[PDB]
C-alpha cells in the first residue's frame, strides 16, 4: 500500500580517528520520524549491537561516553572519548513506520594504525634478566638473554644458573617467573602491558601448590631501546622432600588460561596451573598475580590470556635452559548481540541456484519468545543492513520490504520458540548474511543472532 519513503543517510560515511578523540556522526531522514531513531554498533564479523533508542535513551550496559540527540529529521550520535572497543561501523535506524530503514553506515578507522605503539615496543624486542632467590632455603642466581615478537605473543630465552648450581628442585617451578608485553592482543582489547612502556610495569605473584608448597615472586620490568630488562626475586618454601618438586618429577606445564580483571585500580590475573608428572598424574597450583603499570594507562575489561610454555632444551642439571612461551589474549564467552540474557541462533543458510528456494529458521531461548515481535535483517557482502520482514508476537500481522514482497514469507511457532523465513525465487541480490533480531516497542532491535549466510550462484 501507499507508504512513506524514508531515506536515511549518514555522514560521514567513514572517518579516521584516535583513541581519546571526540567523534560525532549524524544522520538525516528524508521526512519526519519524530524521535523513533536507534543507533547500532557493528564490529567486524559480529552482529549489530543496540546502543541508543528513541534518539537519546541508552541501552542497558552501554558506557556513558555514548550519547545521542535529535527529533524530526536530523540526529547525532556522539562518543566523548573514543576507546579501542569503539572502532566499528555505526548504523542508524528509523522506527516511525514500516518499512523500517537503516542508514548507509559510518565506518570508524584507526588513524595510522598502531604506528604509535610500534615506535615504542618494536616488532622485535630483546630480553635481559637476572633472577635471585631461594627455594626451601637454597639460594641461587639465574641470568637470561632472549628475544621475542611482542605483537605475535612469542619469545625465547636462554637461561644460565650463575649461583647455587646444581639446583635441587624442579626447574619448572621457575619458568613462569621468567612478561605480558609478549602477548598478542586483538585490536579491540586495551593492551595494559604495551601501553605501560617506555616506563614499564611490575608484577607480584603467589603460587600455591596442592601439597602446601608456596612460591612468591616479584619482577620489575623496564626498557631502553629495543631491550626489556627484568629484575626478578623468587622465593619458595614448604616443598615436601618426597614431593615432585624436590624429587624433580615434573615434565611440563599444561597449557593454561589466565583470567585478567581489574581491581583496586590495577590489573590482576588468576590462573589454575598443572604440572604433568612422570607416571601421568598432575601437580596443581593456583597463581595470583597483580600487575602494576608505572604510569596511568587505559585499564581493560575482563578478558583471558592463553599460555603455552615449554623448555626447548637443557643440559643434565638444567644449568643451561632454553625456554619458549606463546601467549594470546581474547574474550571468553564465545557474533550475536544482546542487552539482556536471551540468545538467538539462526540456521539454514546455504548455497542455492537462482530461482531456488531456501527456508531459514532461528531458535530463541532465555525469554518469552511469544511476548515480542521479531525481525529479519540482511547484510549483503560489503553492504549495509537492510530490513527484510517483521512479525507480530502472536504472528497474525506481518510486514515485508518491497524488495522481497511476494517471494518471502515470515512465520513463527511460539510453542517451539522459533522464527522462520521462507525464501522463494531467490535472486543474486538476495545473497547475504541473514540476521534474526527482536524488536522492542521503543523501536530498537535489542537482541540479534550471529546470522546465517545465503549464497545464490549458478554454474
Amino acid at each position: 500500500g501507499a507508504h512513506a519513503d524514508i531515506q536515511m543517510t549518514q555522514s560521514p560515511s567513514f572517518l579516521s580517528a584516535s583513541v581519546g578523540d571526540r567523534v560525532t556522526i549524524t544522520c538525516r531522514a528524508s521526512q519526519g520520524i519524530s524521535s523513533w531513531l536507534a543507533w547500532y554498533q557493528q564490529k567486524p564479523g559480529k552482529a549489530p549491537k543496540l546502543l541508543i533508542y528513541a534518539a537519546s535513551s541508552l541501552q542497558s550496559g552501554v558506557p556513558s561516553r555514548f550519547s545521542g540527540s535529535g527529533s524530526g529529521t536530523d540526529f547525532t550520535l556522539t562518543i566523548s572519548s573514543l576507546q579501542p572497543e569503539d572502532f566499528a561501523t555505526y548504523y542508524c535506524q528509523q522506527a516511525n513506520s514500516f518499512p523500517l530503514t537503516f542508514g548507509g553506515g559510518t565506518r570508524l578507522e584507526i588513524k595510522s594504525g598502531g604506528s604509535t605503539i610500534t615506535s615504542v615496543i618494536k616488532p622485535e624486542m630483546k630480553i635481559k634478566l637476572r633472577m635471585e632467590g631461594a627455594v626451601n632455603g637454597h639460594k641461587f642466581v639465574i641470568e637470561g638473554e632472549g628475544i621475542g615478537k611482542p605483537y605475535e605473543g612469542t619469545q625465547t630465552l636462554d637461561l644460565t644458573v650463575e649461583e647455587g648450581a646444581p639446583l635441587p628442585f624442579s626447574y619448572d617451578i621457575l619458568t613462569p617467573a621468567f612478561n605480558r608485553a609478549f602477548t598478542k592482543y586483538p585490536e579491540d582489547i586495551p593492551d595494559y602491558f604495551k601501553q605501560a612502556f617506555p616506563e614499564g610495569y611490575s608484577w607480584e605473584r603467589s603460587m600455591t601448590y596442592e601439597d602446601q608448597g608456596i612460591c612468591i615472586a616479584t619482577s620489575d620490568i623496564t626498557m631502553e631501546g629495543d631491550c626489556f630488562f627484568y629484575e626478578i626475586r623468587f622465593d619458595g618454601t614448604n616443598f615436601p622432600p618426597n614431593g615432585p618438586v624436590m624429587q624433580k618429577k615434573t615434565l611440563k606445564w599444561e597449557p593454561s588460561t589466565e583470567k585478567m580483571y581489574v581491581e583496586d585500580g590495577v590489573l590482576k590475573g588468576d590462573v589454575e596451573m598443572a604440572l604433568l608428572l612422570e607416571g601421568g598424574g598432575h601437580y596443581r597450583c593456583d597463581f595470583k598475580t597483580t600487575y602494576k603499570a608505572k604510569k596511568d594507562v587505559r585499564l581493560p575489561d575482563a578478558h583471558e590470556v592463553d599460555h603455552r610454555i615449554e623448555i626447548l632444551s637443557h643440559d643434565k642439571d638444567y644449568n643451561k635452559v632454553r625456554l619458549y612461551e606463546h601467549a594470546e589474549a581474547r574474550y571468553s564467552g564465545g557474533g550475536s548481540s544482546s542487552g539482556t540474557q536471551v540468545q538467538l541462533v539462526e540456521s539454514g543458510g546455504g548455497l542455492v541456484q537462482p530461482g531456488g528456494s531456501l527456508r531459514l529458521s532461528c531458535a530463541a531461548s532465555g525469554l518469552t519468545f511469544s511476548n515480542y515481535a521479531m525481525n529479519w535483517v540482511r547484510q549483503a557482502p560489503g553492504k549495509g543492513l537492510e530490513w527484510v520482514s517483521s512479525i507480530s508476537s502472536r504472528g497474525d500481522t506481518t510486514y515485508y520490504a518491497d524488495s522481497v514482497k511476494g517471494r518471502f514469507t515470515i512465520s513463527r511457532d511460539n510453542s517451539k520458540s522459533t522464527l522462520y523465513l521462507q525464501m522463494n525465487s531467490l535472486r543474486a541480490e538476495d545473497a547475504a548474511v541473514y540476521y534474526c533480531a527482536r524488536l522492542r516497542n521503543s523501536g530498537g532491535m535489542d537482541v540479534w543472532g550471529p546470522g546465517t549466510t545465503v549464497t545464490v550462484s549458478s554454474a
